[PDB]
DNA sequence: AGCGTCGAGATC
DNA sequence: GATCTCGACGCTCTCCC
């Protein structure tokens, strides 16, 4: 299914002279990435193009590009006035006209747009709205009309098409109601673009828009920049975990930690703030002059680093240069930590997402599937086997997890060498030094499930009663059927051990609550335990025991240049990273040059923004002329 | 009633 | 010095918009 566009790659096209022209020298790039050239050209034809990457992967360009170079104007729908804000700033930072009517601007300034693109001259190329928009105001829709008539109306790109299913992560009903724009504009080509592995919402997206024989490109899912750890989580020493962690390797970037409930969010944050971290909580339940008050000073790092939030308000907000990403708990799927934290490091440096584990957690996150009510069907049940595909994910220390993750869509083609081929962004568990035996132990789980059955006629034995009774500890609760014999067996590994049997269906768990709100799991036996104790299934298990002066100048001149691009955006108007994103600040300081005829040759730096920003950075980038050797 | 935490003492 | 064990003591949160 990963196609090969072979008839999109050409340089052969009409447009391709022109196209290059403002590929060069307006958004200032030079190499496509995978999939780029053939979508922008495939756009460029006409056809109804369907985009399929990963978060960074590059799917800005795969609509702002064919804009720029289209008679009229494009229309692309987008799901959040933040994202919008964003993509807007960055455009016009090139000098590329563009706008949005989100709705929050008044009728007057509303109508200033619905003027420009009135008169059937217009400059702009990009217009950007969200969806009640189109569906609420018909007053919109009398603009589009007269655009469609002049053949002023290029495309209309549909940005986070994942919106539209039921099944994916985040939908919106107005999205349903975008196969009304189709509908009166036939001849108009539509573009959809998702960040969703999940090929089940990836089909949905087609089935629902009634997009009729797209151009289908797609890419691998792994993130090249993401670094993945699992850390042991000692519960109460989360925030000073995270704390340590953070100054150590982060101490001056922003970043986001997960929290299950509001509560605990407040509780992180607190606890961060107190001992001098920038931290702010972020959810649902702060006001919403608070709510703008936090995106305010993360976004913009003016006085805030790190945002404590709850996974639904932590979708709502974003920036490109987020280094790291903390789950404080276990998610609950691994799509879910997926999605999550895969919105770290979108500017394609790299970035770290550290997942905070303990089997204690799964057994809260079990009893929040039984009690909400929406109706207890089993298909709630399959939230459970979510679940426990994300245990996998984390009890799985051998296995890169790159190859854990793609697995869980069903990718198939990625090279297992990649960790070894990019030591810089290796995994954890490829980043394990030593190596294990596996052994086979169905021996001792014989008269574990044999001890199991017999005082189980719910359960009456948790995991850390079994293995302390077990570890022929000194705390155990009783010493009679396997008191002594997992002495052989570590404290760790006679965990993981009891973890692993569990995980092959072999002991389920018991949901008793107690005599307070948290719930306790008594041992039981699982299904496939007889398969074992008939003679047929074998079983397995395996125990887990200077800078140099140049290179100094390139760090100081960087640091200025960062504070240049805080100043100048306070000044426009604009984000900092909407200035110069941290790719393009990187490559500047490390040529030291002002020679405006090889900073051109770096991605990102532009005729335009080299003429409105170039004069205080250049003044900058001076001072160590001297150092160009 | 289970469960981390953590100081004191065993063990390497 | 660093990791383990024991066992007394203290806290346990139907989440998220
Ligand atoms: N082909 C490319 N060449 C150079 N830089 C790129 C390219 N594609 C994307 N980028 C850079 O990557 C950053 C984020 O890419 P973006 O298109 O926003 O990814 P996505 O849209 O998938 O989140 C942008 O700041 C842009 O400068
Ligand atoms: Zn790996």
């Amino acid at each position: 299914r990963n196609l090969k566009h072979e008839r999109f790659q050409s340089l052969s096209f009409p447009h391709t002279k022109e196209m290059m022209k403002i590929f060069h020298k307006k958004f200032g790039l030079h190499n496509f990435r995978t999939n780029q050239l053939e979508a922008i050209n495939a756009a460029l034809l006409g056809e109804d193009c369907f985009i399929l990457m990963p978060t960074g992967g590059g799917k800005s360009l795969c609509y702002q590009l064919p804009a720029c170079v289209s008679p009229g104007v494009t229309v692309v729908i987008s799901p959040l006035r933040s994202l919008i804000v964003d993509q807007v700033q960055k455009l016009t930072s090139l000098d590329i006209p563009a706008t949005y009517l989100t709705g929050d601007k008044t009728d007057s300034e509303a109508t200033n747009i619905y003027l420009q693109l009135s008169k059937k001259d217009p400059i702009i190329k990009l217009l950007y709205v969200t969806p009640e928009k189109i569906c609420a105001s018909n007053r919109l829709i009398s603009t589009l009309e007269n655009l469609y008539e002049r053949k002023l109306l290029a495309r209309f790109v549909i940005d986070e098409a994942h919106c539209v299913s039921q099944w994916g992560h985040d939908f919106r009903q107005d999205y349903k109601r975008m196969n009304m724009l189709r509908q009166k504009f036939p001849s108009v080509p539509v573009m959809a673009l998702t960040a969703t592995a999940n090929p089940r919402v990836q089909k949905d997206i087609l089935t629902q828009l009634k997009i009729l024989r797209p151009q289908v490109f797609s890419m691998s899912f792994n993130r090249h920049n993401l670094k993945y750890y699992v850390l042991p989580k000692k519960p109460k020493k989360v925030a000073f975990d995270c704390l340590e962690w953070i100054r150590k390797h982060h101490p001056y970037d922003s970043g986001i930690i997960y929290c299950l409930s509001r509560r605990e969010c407040d509780t992180m944050a607190d606890t961060l703030q107190r001992d001098g971290l920038a931290a702010l909580a972020y959810h649902a339940g702060l006001s919403d002059s608070a709510r703008d008050e936090v995106q305010q000073k993360w976004i913009n790092q003016d006085g805030c680093q790190v945002i404590c939030a709850t996974i639904a308000f932590g979708m709502g907000i974003d920036k490109p240069d987020v280094r790291f990403v903390i789950h404080a708990s276990l998610p609950k799927s691994v799509e879910g930590y997926y999605q999550e934290s895969g919105r770290a490091g979108r500017d394609g440096e790299i970035s770290h997402c550290l997942l905070f584990y303990t089997y204690h957690d799964v057994t809260r996150l079990k009893r929040l599937i039984m009690m909400e009510k929406d109706g207890n069907h089993h298909t709630r049940e399959t939230h459970f086997n979510n679940l426990y595909s994300m245990v996998h994910y984390c009890e799985n220390i051998t296995e890169c997890r790159r190859i854990q993750l793609l697995a869980y869509f069903g990718e198939n083609g990625f090279n297992p060498d990649f960790c070894k081929k990019h030591p810089d962004v290796s995994c954890d568990n490829c980043c394990k030094t030593k190596d294990y035996k596996t052994r086979d132990v169905t021996d001792d789980v014989k008269s574990i499930v044999r001890f199991v059955q017999e005082h189980s006629s719910s359960g009456r034995f948790t995991m850390n009663m079994l293995v302390d009774i077990f570890l022929g500890s000194k705390s155990a609760k009783i010493q009679s059927g396997i008191f002594g014999k997992g002495s052989a067996y570590s404290r760790h590994n006679a965990e993981r051990l009891f973890k692993k049997l569990i995980l092959d269906k072999i002991l389920d768990e018991d949901l008793y609550i107690n005599a307070n709100d948290q719930a306790i799991a008594y041992v039981m036996l699982g299904n496939k335990a007889q398969t074992v104790l008939n003679g047929n299934l074998k079983v397995d298990f395996m125990e887990t025991e200077k800078v140099s002066q140049r290179e100094e100048m390139v760090k100081k001149c960087l640091g200025e240049l960062t504070e240049v691009c805080k100043s100048l955006g306070k000044v426009f108007g604009v984000h900092y990273f909407n200035i110069f994103n941290t790719v393009t600040l990187k490559k500047l300081a490390e040529s030291l040059s002002s020679d405006p005829e090889v900073l051109l040759q770096i991605d990102g730096v532009t005729e335009d923004k080299l003429e409105k920003y170039g004069a205080e950075v250049i003044s900058v980038l001076q001072k160590y002329s001297e150092w160009t050797s």
